[PDB]
C-alpha cells in the first residue's frame, strides 16, 4: 500500500522536525522498525513459599517476574516455563518427561548472557509469561490447537537465545561473523533460531522427541515464523497486516476469531509474540520502570562499543545525550500504542485495561520530562 | 595484637558452622576483608532538576542516581565540580574550570560504564560521601585545604580503571595486571597510576600550581589513601581505628586533636574506606540498588570464572546466592564494627547513619524466606 507508506514517512517527518528530541527518536524509529521443590517448580529452592506466592500470578498480566527470578535462584525462565507446562498440561500432551524438559530448560537459559542488561533469560521468561496469558485472550482461547500452543510457547522462549547486547546494524556494520553468515538479513533472529534447535541435539534435550515427523514439521515452521517476526524492522509490515486483518475479520460464534487457512492463524501468532516483546510499557509502573533502565544499560554500552571502535554513536546509544523521559513517550505514542490499539481492536473487549495501564505510564513519564 | 586475631578467627569460625549461608558468608570476608557549563561543569537542560538534586550536596540523603539522570551520565563530573565549588578549591588551589573539568571528563571517561557497581556512579558516590565526612564536627576544623583536597580527589580517582573482577581474579587468571603489580593491591596500584598518568593529558594538570612541597604531599596522602581501600586490608584499618579511639585527645570545642601525620592520615584513610562502606548506612531506595549493582558485578564475576572451568569464587555463584543474609552477615561482621567504632571516635556525629543502618539491617532481615 503507498498510501499507509505515504503516512508513515510523513508521521515520521513531523516528528523530525518537532524538536531535537523528536529528531532522534525519528532517527531511532526509521533505522529499527522499518525495512518436593524440583518436581514442584523446575527448580531447586529453599524459598518455595515465596516463590509459591509469585507464581499464583502465572495467569495474570501483572505477574511480577523479577521476583520469579530472586526465588528461583535466577533461573526464572526455567521456572516459568516448567510452570506454563504445568498449567496447560503440556508435558502430558506430548509425553515429555520432565527430565528431559527441565535439562533442555537449563541449557537454554544458559546460553542466554547474564552480562547482556536486556536481551538475558528474564526478558525471554517475560515474553513467554506473557504469551501464555495472550494465548488465554478470550477472542483466540478457543482457536488455537495445543501444537500450536507449545510452538508459540517455545517461540517466546528461545526468541533471544544467545543475544550479544548490540543490533543487527552494529552486526552489520563491524562485519561480525554473524552479518556474514546470514547475509546482513535477519542477522540475530536467523541466530536465535540456529542455537534454540541445535540445543535439543545436546544430551537429554530432545523436548519433540515424542512427536510425530508431521508435527516437528508443522512446529519448526511455525516457530520459524513467530521468530523472524520478532526483528524489529519487520515492525511496521506487521502492523500493517494486522490493520487489515481487523478490517475484514470474521467472528464465528460466542466471541471467537474466525480463521480458516494458515495465514490467518500465523498472523495472529506472529502478532501476539511481536506483542509480548513490545509489552513493557503496558506492565504496571514498577516492573515497566526496571525494563527501561535496563534497555538504555545496554544500548549505551553499545554507544560505548561504537565509541572505542572510532565509530557514529547510533541514535539512543549515547549516555551523554539520551532524553530517556522524552524517548519513552515517543515509544509509546508511536509504536506501542499503535500496535496494542489494533491488537484490542482485534480481541475486543479485551486488552483494554492493558491500554488504560499504558496511558498511565505514558503520562507518567510525560509528568517526569524536565520542561 | 594476637587477642585481635584470635577474636578474628573465632567469630568467623562460628559464623560458617552456624549455616550454609554463613559458611559462604565467612568464606567470603576471609578472601575479601583479611590480610549550564559554568554552573555545574556538564551541559544539561535539566538546570531546575539538577539543581535541586545539587541541594543535598551537603547531606547524607543526596540521591546520586538522579544526579546522573540530570547531568547526562556525568555524575562524577558534577558532583566534584559542586563540591570544589562548595569547599571554594578552584580558587584556593588556582584550578580553572577549564582544565579542572577536562580532567573530570577524562577521568569519568576511564571508569567503565559497563561495569554494574566500579563505575563512575560509585566514585561520585564516595566522593561526596567523603565530602559531607568531612564535615563532621569532631574533624571540621582539624584539617587543612591540600589534605582536603587530597581526600576528595583520592576519592574521585579511588576505582578509575576497574575491570568489574577481584583483585584474587586477578591473581588467579595471571593477569598482566597481577603481573605488573605483582599480587599485592593490584587494582588499588592501578587506580592510581591511572588518576595521576591522567593530569599529563592536554589541559589536565589541576595541580599545576601547588608548589612542590605541595604536590609531594599531596600524592603521598593520595596513594596512602587509595592503598587503604584495598578490601584486605579492611581488620587492620578496623584495629588501628579501635586503638585510637581508646587513646584519643580531644582539645575543647569538641574537635579531635591530631598532631603528627600518622593520626592525620589514620583518620583521612578511615575516612574514604568508611565512605566506600558507606551503602548500606544509606536510605533504603539507594542501597537497594547499590545491592543489585553490586550482587549483578560479582555475578559476572563468577560466569567469567566458570567460562574459564574454575571454581566460582564465594558470592559469585547467580544460582546459590542468598542476597538477604548476606547483606545481614555484610552488616553484622563489617559495616555495623566499622561504623561503630567510627561514631565513637566523632561522637556525636554518626549516630543517624547508625540508626539507619539498623533498619536497614532489619529490612534486609524482613525479607528473609521461610
Ligand atoms: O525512541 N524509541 O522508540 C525508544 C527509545 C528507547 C527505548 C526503546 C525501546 C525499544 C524496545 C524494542 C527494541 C528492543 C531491542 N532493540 C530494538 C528495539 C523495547 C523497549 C522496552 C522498554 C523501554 N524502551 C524500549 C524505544
Ligand atoms: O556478605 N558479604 O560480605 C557481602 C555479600 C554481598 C555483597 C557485599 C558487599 C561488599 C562490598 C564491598 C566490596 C566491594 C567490592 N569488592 C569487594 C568488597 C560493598 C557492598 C555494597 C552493597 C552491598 N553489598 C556489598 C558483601
Ligand atoms: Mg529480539
Ligand atoms: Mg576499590
Ligand atoms: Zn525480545
Ligand atoms: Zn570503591
Amino acid at each position: 500500500s503507498n498510501k499507509f507508506k505515504r503516512m508513515l514517512n510523513r508521521e515520521l517527518t513531523h516528528l523530525s522536525e518537532m524538536s531535537r528530541s523528536g529528531n532522534q527518536v525519528s532517527e531511532y524509529i526509521s533505522n529499527t522498525f522499518l525495512d518436593t521443590s524440583i518436581s514442584r517448580f523446575g527448580v531447586n529452592t529453599e524459598n518455595e513459599d515465596h516463590l509459591a506466592k509469585e507464581l499464583e500470578d502465572l495467569n495474570k498480566w501483572g505477574l511480577n517476574i523479577f521476583n520469579v527470578a530472586g526465588y528461583s535462584h535466577n533461573r526464572p525462565l526455567t521456572c516459568i516455563m516448567y510452570a506454563i507446562f504445568q498449567e496447560r498440561d503440556l508435558l502430558k500432551t506430548f509425553r515429555i518427561s520432565s527430565d528431559t524438559f527441565i535439562t533442555y530448560m537449563m541449557t537454554l537459559e544458559d546460553h542466554y548472557h547474564s552480562d547482556v542488561a536486556y536481551h538475558n533469560s528474564l526478558h525471554a521468561a517475560d515474553v513467554a509469561q506473557s504469551t501464555h496469558v495472550l494465548l488465554s485472550t478470550p477472542a483466540l482461547d478457543a482457536v488455537f490447537t495445543d501444537l500450536e500452543i507449545l510452538a508459540a510457547i517455545f517461540a517466546a522462549a528461545i526468541h533471544d537465545v544467545d543475544h550479544p547486547g548490540v543490533s543487527n546494524q552494529f552486526l552489520i556494520n563491524t562485519n561480525s561473523e554473524l552479518a556474514l553468515m546470514y547475509n546482513d538479513e535477519s542477522v540475530l533472529e536467523n541466530h536465535h533460531l540456529a542455537v534454540g534447535f541445535k540445543l535439543l541435539q545436546e544430551e537429554h534435550c530432545d523436548i519433540f522427541m515424542n512427536l510425530t515427523k508431521k508435527q516437528r514439521q508443522t512446529l519448526r515452521k511455525m516457530v520459524i515464523d513467530m521468530v523472524l517476526a520478532t526483528d524489529m524492522s519487520k515492525h511496521m509490515s506487521l502492523l500493517a497486516d494486522l490493520k487489515t486483518m481487523v478490517e475484514t475479520k470474521k467472528v464465528t460464534s460466542s466471541g471467537v476469531l474466525l480463521l480458516d487457512n494458515y495465514t490467518d492463524r500465523i498472523q495472529v501468532l506472529r502478532n501476539m509474540v511481536h506483542c509480548a516483546d513490545l509489552s513493557n510499557p503496558t506492565k504496571s509502573l514498577e516492573l515497566y520502570r526496571q525494563w527501561t533502565d535496563r534497555i538504555m544499560e545496554e544500548f549505551f554500552q553499545q554507544g560505548d562499543k561504537e565509541r572505542e571502535r572510532g565509530m557514529e554513536i547510533s541514535p539512543m546509544c549515547d549516555k551523554h545525550t539520551a532524553s530517556v523521559e522524552k524517548s519513552q513517550v515517543g515509544f509509546i505514542d508511536y509504536i506501542v500504542h499503535p500496535l496494542w490499539e489494533t491488537w484490542a481492536d482485534l480481541v475486543q473487549p479485551d486488552a483494554q485495561d492493558i491500554l488504560d495501564t499504558l496511558e498511565d505510564n505514558r503520562n507518567w513519564y510525560q509528568s517526569m520530562i524536565p520542561q
